[PDB]
């Protein structure tokens, strides 16, 4: 009943992800449904128009430990534990969170 192409075509992509989801995920275990999911969502970001890349704030989701504390560095915080203070400090190196 969709005979406009621009409809057809945002149908067709919505139902491209949605399909393989559900074809994937019927045969995987339920802990790596959410990661499956997550890089569809990636893949929609990236595939998505208007919106950024945000290759910064992922590289730091995925790699945020991966920055280097130097020892002492990490200052005590009010109601936060350490292991919440070594999280914040490697969140601070990111500009949006500079003031965190």
């Amino acid at each position: 009943g969709v005979t406009d192409h621009t409809q057809r075509l945002s149908i067709i992509t919505k139902d491209l992800f949605q399909v393989a989801f559900n074809r994937v995920a019927r045969g995987m275990l339920h802990q790596d449904h959410i990661t499956f999911a997550m890089l569809l969502a990636r893949i929609k970001l990236k595939g998505t128009v208007g919106e950024p890349t945000y290759d910064a704030e992922f590289q730091h989701f995925l790699r945020g430990n991966e920055i280097v504390l130097s020892a002492g560095s990490t200052p005590r915080i009010q109601g936060l534990t350490v292991e919440q203070a070594e999280a914040v400090v490697r969140l601070s190196c990111l500009p949006a969170f500079k003031d965190l």
